């Protein structure tokens, strides 16, 4: 019993942490093998081929715990800064750099001066920003799902918006959303609710016994969708619902029988009730998070 | 910016984690130096569970009993000990994946970050309090059983909770690192329940400091109140008492914001007489009590918004 927001071990994550420092510039950078990955405005009109055509790998002063790791090398993707190392980290984990769709959750290792300092799971929003708790100097800080015992790097923090969301790249420097790296005027577009997700959460609170929102009652996909449209939720397609079909296997409650739980849910509310400890619709637990804490998959 | 429920990284605690197996029951063991600790329940067979005799229990078991297994190699047991509901099983190697540790006890309201795993595999990570009642609302599975909840001040670990059980009402209980249970429970099946829970109230007001310096007001108002007469109105919506001490940790956080604690005080009584009315605090409609006056202050700094 109980269901918690649950990030992944950050263990195989933390061995990677390193400091980046070019100039007055500090940040977080990720030691995998002989490179070390980095925001490219460490180096901060910016022209960014320019600015790096200037420096040299001395300028770069990268710090592994209190051991100075030496630059031989540097190359830009997109907008992160890939710095070419001496030495090949030993606690290199099983990786892979992959991209992901709003919806899809991921554990934030978040960092200061290339030391862990706190992990926390979130989920892409739907506008492409994360709703992140970052303050100066987290930058380079990365995002990560583990897969069996393959760390798969999925998000690198970049810069606050002026509304307190976050935007940052995948790790091949390919920015979530219509953002660039500069002081500029950038806002996130208006945020919409992942629809997949809260439902995912209805069934865990059936699963943990929560079931006073389940109603007799069921709806068409274009009806549910109409509602959905106008209490600002994400369409809800097909492959949702095949998605959503483990879980309502296991608990007898159709998936269109629980999108007229949620419909109900929205157009007369709470009503002083709860659903997990919470008073608001949660969604940012994905279908597979609630099947991963509801059985108990190990690393 | 950005306010999260913030879990200390696991790392140091996960080099830790062995899996445990006496008979048929099979736990997770915390692997210090050359000695691993876990719930004392591991000899007990589901039969004696309502009156076991653990002294009378241990007294029949041998070394080679205990399959300890760290990773994909099984440590070699050469002596056990029992320290209240804690077995300690001495063992032939010393982890080398040690931390710089201590053991802590803690007390209600103070909140630690929890590594559940299940046979000795860390599964996830999540932060929690220690409930008023002496529970924790944890997410917990059968298996779970020897996960524990620390705190990683510095570079130093601070190992304050060990997993035992589950009670009828889905709520977990435990012990500190030395087998002393938190709360008037017993590793016995007999009928016990959690006491009534009561909100963290010194913790409520550091999440409304947390919410003046994330920028949001809307909840401030032009009236003070004494401590009696918040007590009195705490009391009514089972609040825990603020105490002069809890006044006093408020402290600087009151000096950041410039809202005296009694004048945050009078905000509360307010939110609990009028409610949220459709607002938000923190990306929440609730009061949360799970971020004590020491989290806000490390996870914020001294810039109000
Ligand atoms: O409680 C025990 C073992 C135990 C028993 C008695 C005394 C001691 Cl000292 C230790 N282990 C567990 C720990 N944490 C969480 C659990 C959750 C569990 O199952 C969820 C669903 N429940 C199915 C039965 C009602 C609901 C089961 C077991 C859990
Ligand atoms: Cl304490």
């Amino acid at each position: 019993s109980g269901f918690r927001k649950m990030a992944f071990p950050s263990g195989k994550v933390e061995g990677c942490m390193v400091q980046v420092t070019c100039g007055t510039t500090t940040l977080n950078g990720l030691w995998l093998d002989d490179v070390v990955y980095c925001p490219r405005h460490v180096i901060c009109n910016p022209n960014y081929e320019d600015l790096l055509i200037r420096k040299s790998n001395h300028n770069f002063l990268v710090q592994a715990g209190n051991v100075q790791l030496r630059v031989i090398g540097h190359s830009m993707q997109n907008c992160v800064l890939k710095l070419k190392v001496d030495t090949a980290n030993p606690k290199t984990p099983k990786y892979k750099f992959v991209r992901i769709q709003p919806g899809q959750t991921f554990s934030v290792l978040a960092c200061y001066n290339g030391s862990p300092s706190g992990v926390y799971q979130c989920a892409m929003r739907p506008n492409f920003t994360i709703k992140g708790s970052f303050l100066n100097g987290s930058c380079g800080s990365v995002g990560f799902n583990i897969d069996y015992d393959c760390v798969s790097f999925c998000y690198m923090h970049h810069m606050e918006l002026p509304t307190g969301v976050h935007a940052g790249t995948d790790l091949e420097g390919n920015f979530y959303g219509p953002f660039v790296d500069r002081q500029t005027a950038q806002a996130a577009g208006t945020d919409t609710t992942i629809t997949v997700n809260v439902l995912a959460w209805l069934y865990a609170a059936v699963i943990n016994g929560d079931r006073w929102f389940l109603n007799r009652f069921t709806t068409t996909l274009n009806d549910f969708n109409l509602v959905a449209m106008k209490y600002n939720y994400e369409p809800l397609t097909q492959d949702h619902v095949d998605i959503l079909g483990p879980l309502s296997a296991q608990t007898g409650i159709a998936v269109l029988d629980m999108c007229a739980s949620l419909k109900e849910l929205l157009q007369n509310g709470m009503n002083g009730r709860t659903i997990l400890g919470s008073a608001l619709l949660e969604d940012e637990f994905t279908p597979f998070d609630v099947v991963r804490q509801c059985s108990g998959v190990t690393f």
